Formats: structure tokens, C-alpha cells, sequence
């Protein structure tokens, strides 16, 4: 919050990813009960998504004119906001709720391949080497990965959660438990990293009643009311958790699945002295969890959200410019949501901010307000590349 | 709707959402009270971000409405040339549009057409007075003398000079005028200009309308005109001030029927069209004026909206729905306002099909409705080509 004196903002670059969407329905399989209906098909923006994002976007638009990027109740000159989003429908809406939340009435396009319905290269967090050697690495340090966790807990309290004795995949079983399921992962050439068993029945269950949570729905229709206490959304969040460190913490696969999007950042900030100064790029948690592990994010905590990559959650990259030194300067920060704003979505001011948390690259150590030189931030994004 | 009626066509007539009030140094607003207005997290008479909210789940739920009827998949975009939505070259309008457009069919490739010079009336929605003559000057300013005579705003005014404290404002400390009641109003009516009211009928206006948008902002109860409206039946005091600021400018049929004349005309151009290419949804975004002198103009019938202190509210449209009878092969009229209650605006609930937006069935004076709320088409085009003429 502090800006030390002569600082002035130059450029901002934000990665985001989709909001709240609907559940694509696992599900039906791995419990009796009958699951809630959303108002709009599976896979697409929801609208309390596209709301929460407008709220992002206006609080975006407040903390820029502040700091002198753009002028409040002024559109800004032509070509000076970029927005970029995967060509996907919920990435493309969200990419249009954040524009019009944050520039009401400007002529701001979202740009997108012709394509849609498929991925963006830029956004897909695919494999890009096909060697065998490659392929082993990753598996083995998914598997490293998931080897930290401890889920046994996680596991009983979502059986419990979903009458998992009863469900269709149990049924002919004496005995029925995730507990002792194995976790296969898959590092394919130009597929994303994945992994087969409990882990992913976990995060899709754990998935889907968080998203329950976002959407505004009556406590009893959010996992049938059996959530009762913070803990237990704590201990559930854990398979959430750990199935997305699992897939995209490890450096192994981080460093090759991001790197058309650390490509684009280093391209759009460090080599870009021409002309964007606001880029909005607008991918998945995918995309912003293999990112930070690409470029050596050291580990940050958030606030009132038990989720590493939350809906409504961005990093944004800043550039500062040290009028005294006459030297830019890197400060990067998570702007998110906490749980309570975004389930009851709420405006975000100035005065009632979003919750900021101030990010660090291991090679680019931040000074006591935060920022960092911009001649090591460029040496990472070059060593990332 | 009856058995084989088929949706083929909608218009929506919508205005801005909620803005911000213009409380400068020399505004209505500051000169007529010595309180301190509650400051704003937008420009004055730019669109406020709760507005686009409203504007968002009003644009779902009119998605959800329309694909009830199939007019479009819900969760695929329409073809191209499928929806036109075309919002006054005005801040507050065109982000309005933007955001009604967003929420109605997210993730598509809709533009919010507006002529280039933003900041300025299109003249489309532009209601002035095209006709220079002075014999209709002087039956204009007369016809809107006549409206006013008929109401009684005197319990207002007083109630309006108790909240605002309007002995001690700043009209009354170095302008010479002091009391709402016994003040003097006048009209204008000029050639290639709105037809306006000075003295308290416009400052009336102006400080209801400040309130019901602190209102529906969300502002603290204290924070809504001070604290000092305590019940519904204040509010519909003050809400007569608004609504005969309204009649008196607009419900005079020769005034309304002229300056409406090019919103009128796009309208029964844009609907009555059965043409290949042509836009099946049209979303025209303008101001609380161009409702009401397009209500006026086309004579419809009089109406109630509930749960609603306004007539022309915020997140209100105007919906015209051309449906074809596919067993008697014949094209139907239903009219419907489509708005959202005080407490849906003021609490931004969401719209969906099982919590709806309010709705209301109009009727045209000149297309008599039947029992379903159907008119048939010719004598709708009927009324709005005489009404163009
Ligand atoms: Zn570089």
C-alpha cells in the first residue's frame, strides 16, 4: 500500500484466469444424492462469475487511476489496454466482464484466435517434449509431490460428505474407501499432465461444492448442507489442493507446460520498451499454478481463501519507475477475493479493498516496500525461457 | 404464451442504469441544501458499478426469458447479425448497453453500436423539439402548464424543505429564493431543444431522484437523504415530485409525439421488418425522457408497477415482442415492462427464471389487448405509423 516517494506506475500486466463457472458433471457416480441444478450449462461462466469479475475489474480501474496508468471517468487513448483471452467461453466472458467492469463505455476489445471451443497454444498447458526421459522426470516428481501430502483424513470426510457407501461405483462392495486408492499420473507429448483415482474424484467433488459455495447457493444445497465447521473445508480443500500442486507445482512439468505464457510476459514487459501498458491475459488455475512454479515464485499464503489460484484471483506484474534513480523496478502482487467476498460479492473500493499479498521471485529478491530491480526480473524470465 | 405461438422478434426500449448524481460546486443539488451529500465512488453522471451490476442479471434473465421462448440456445451464441444492441453516445448509456449485452451473451462477439462523437446526443435519442414554428411553442409550453396545474405537490415540497433543510441552502443564502411552495415555475419549449422547467419542479425532481439512487446504491439508511425518509409513505410523497416532473414535461401528446418522433420511427422500422439479415433482438439504451415521451407518443394505456416507486425505474425495459400464430398463420404484438423491485435493486439479487424479474403486460390505447396480452401486428403498425406521421 505504501509507494515510496518519486515511484510512479508505468505498466501492469495481469494473469488471470476464468471465474465461476458451472461444474462439468465423476459426480453422478460417486454418490446416491441428487446434485443441485445451475442456471447455465456446464463448463460456462456463471453469472454471479461474471458479477464477482465486474467488481475485480472496477477496484482495478480505481487502483490505476490512483496511480497515475489511467484517468478516472476518461476512456484511455486507443491501443493502451490489452485484453487477451483463451479461446474459450468462460475465459473469453471473464475477459469481458473485467474490460467492462474496469473501462465502462470504452471500445476495448478481447482478443481471441478464431477458433473457439479450443485451446490457445498460449493457454494450453500441454506438453511440449516428447522425449522419454522428459515423461519419467514428470511423472516421478508428481508422484514426489503428492507423496507430501497426507489426505487419509480428507478422504474420510468426503465419503462422509457424499454417502460414498451408497453411490453407484460402490455398490456390489463389502468395503468402499478412497482411502486406499492408488493415483496413476500421466506426462504425455502435447497433453496436459494428469492423474487417474481418488485424487481426482476428491478434486472434482471438492471442486463442485466449492463452486456451490461461490454461487450463492442456500447453505443446505452446498454439499446437502454436511459441511458444518471451517476445518472441514479446510480438510477438503486439501484434495483440491493437492491435486493441482500435484499436476503443475512440480518444476519439472511447471517449466514446460507455462512456457508459451512466460514467452508472452517477458516478451509484453522486459523486451516491450515501446504499445501496451495495461495487458490483461486471461487463462485457467492451470496456467497461473504452472506459472508461478516457472518462475520460482517463493511460496505465499492467502487470506481468508483456502485455495492456492482462486476465482477472481490475478498477479499482477508491475513495473515502477524510481524517479530519483531513474530505474525501473519489478513488484509483483496476488489480487484476489477472499471467500466471504466472493460468495457474497462483495464491491471492492479503495476504501474496501481486494485482498493484495505481496509475491517474490527467488531471483528477484523484493526491498522492504516489496520491489525488486528490473534487470533481475528480466535475467529470471530469460533463464525461465 | 398459447399453443403454436412462436417468438420471431424483440425490441427492448431501456434507459441507463444507476449513476452518479452531478453534486458539484454549482449544482441544483449543492445550491438547494446545506448538508453534505454522501460522495460517490464514480463521476458525477457516470454509470455506477452496482448499475452494471443491475444491468448484468437483468441481461441473464432476459437471456434466460428469451431462450424460455427459443429465440436463441441458451449457452451458444446467436448468429452474428442476430443481436443489434445500439445505446446513446453517453457514457452512462453505452456502458449500460455494454454490460446489459455481457450478461445477456457472455463470451459473444455483440457490439454496442453508438455514433462516434461520445459525450454528445444522439439524435436518435435525442428528445428536442424538431418543430421551429412558434404556434407549436406556444401550445407546447401551454399544454405542460395544463399537466402541472393538475397536480398537488404541495405536501411534498413541504416535506422535500424539511429534509433538505432548504431555508438554510445556499439558493436561499444568495440567490433570493426560499420556499419550494410558494416558488414560481417556467417552462421552455425551444426549437432543437428538450423541453425543460425551471424552479422547484426541476429542483423537486433533481433531489428525489439523488435519493431513490442513494437507495438503490445501498448506502446506509443514514445515508439516504440523511437519514430523514423514515417510511413508504414518504417515499411516495417525495416520488410525486419525480413523477409530475415527468408528466408535466413529457405527457403533453404534441410535445411527446414530436420529440419522440426519431425513436418512434426507428422502432416501427426495426420491428415491423420481416427481412432476411435483419436483427431478431434489439436493445435500444437511452434515457428515463425517451421512455417517457415513447409512452406518451404511442398512447399506452396507463399502468402500475409494484414494488416500485418509480414509472420509468432504473433497470426497467420496455420489452416489444412480435410473436406469429403458426395455427391461424397470423404475427401478434405483446408489450411488457420488464424492471427490477426497489429491493432487487437496492439488494442486487440475481434474476433467474425460478426468482424472476418483475413483469407487467402494457396495452396501446390503438391495439386493444386480448385475454393473453396479445394485440394483433397490423394494428400495432397502424398506431406507430400514425404516431410517425
Ligand atoms: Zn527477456
Amino acid at each position: 500500500q505504501t509507494v515510496p516517494e518519486g515511484y510512479q506506475l508505468q505498466q501492469v500486466l495481469m494473469m488471470s484466469r476464468d471465474n465461476l463457472r458451472a461444474p462439468l458433471a465423476v459426480l453422478e457416480q460417486s454418490t446416491p444424492n441428487k446434485w443441485p441444478e445451475w442456471d447455465v450449462p456446464g463448463g460456462q461462466l456463471t453469472t454471479k462469475g461474471g458479477v464477482l469479475e465486474v467488481y475485480m475489474g472496477h477496484y482495478m480501474r480505481e487502483w490505476l487511476a490512483e496511480q497515475g496508468m489511467v484517468k478516472s471517468g476518461e476512456c484511455p487513448p486507443p491501443y493502451t489496454v490489452y485484453a487477451y483471452a483463451n479461446s474459450l467461453q468462460r475465459t473469453v466472458a471473464t475477459a469481458q466482464f473485467f474490460i467492462t467492469g474496469a473501462f465502462p463505455g470504452c471500445d476495448i476489445p478481447v482478443h481471441h484466435q478464431e477458433k473457439m471451443g479450443t485451446m490457445d497454444p498460449t493457454f494450453n498447458p500441454v506438453i511440449t517434449d516428447d522425449s522419454a526421459a522428459f515423461s519419467e522426470q514428470a511423472v516421478a516428481a508428481m508422484e514426489k509431490e503428492l507423496s507430501k501430502l497426507q489426505l487419509t483424513d480428507s478422504y474420510q470426510l468426503l465419503e462422509k460428505i457424499v454417502n460414498y457407501k451408497d453411490s453407484p461405483a460402490c455398490k456390489e462392495k463389502q468395503q468402499c474407501s478412497l482411502v486406499d486408492g492408488k493415483n496413476t499420473f500421466s506426462a504425455k507429448y502435447q497433453q496436459e499432465p494428469g492423474v487417474s483415482g481418488p485424487l481426482k474424484v476428491g478434486n472434482s467433488l471438492v471442486d463442485a461444492f466449492t463452486l456451490q459455495y461461490y454461487e450463492g447457493f442456500p447453505m443446505d444445497q452446498v454439499a446437502w448442507g454436511e459441511i458444518k465447521s471451517d476445518q472441514q473445508w479446510k480438510v477438503l480443500s486439501k484434495l483440491k489442493n493437492g491435486y493441482q500442486d500435484s499436476l503443475f507445482t512440480s518444476p519439472e512439468v511447471a517449466r514446460n507446460v507455462a512456457k508459451p505464457l512466460v514467452s508472452y510476459i517477458d516478451k509484453a514487459l522486459v523486451t516491450d520498451r515501446t504499445a501496451p501498458k495495461i495487458t490483461v491475459l486471461v487463462g485457467h488455475d492451470s496456467n497461473i499454478a504452472s506459472l508461478l512454479t516457472a518462475l520460482d515464485f517463493k511460496p505465499y499464503q492467502l487470506h481468508d481463501q483456502n485455495e492456492r489460484t482462486p476465482i477472481g484471483g490475478k498477479i499482477v506484474f508491475q513495473r515502477w519507475h524510481d524517479s530519483k534513480a531513474n530505474r525501473d523496478l519489478m513488484k509483483i502482487e496476488y489480487v484476489y477475493q477472499s471467500a466471504e467476498q466472493l460468495r457474497n460479492a462483495d464491491a471492492l473500493t479503495l476504501q474496501a479493498p481486494a485482498q493484495r499479498v505481496t509475491l517474490e521471485l527467488s531471483g528477484c529478491p523484493i526491498d522492504a516496500d516489496g520491489f525488486c530491480p528490473m534487470d533481475k526480473f528480466d535475467s529470471v524470465l530469460n533463464e525461465a525461457v
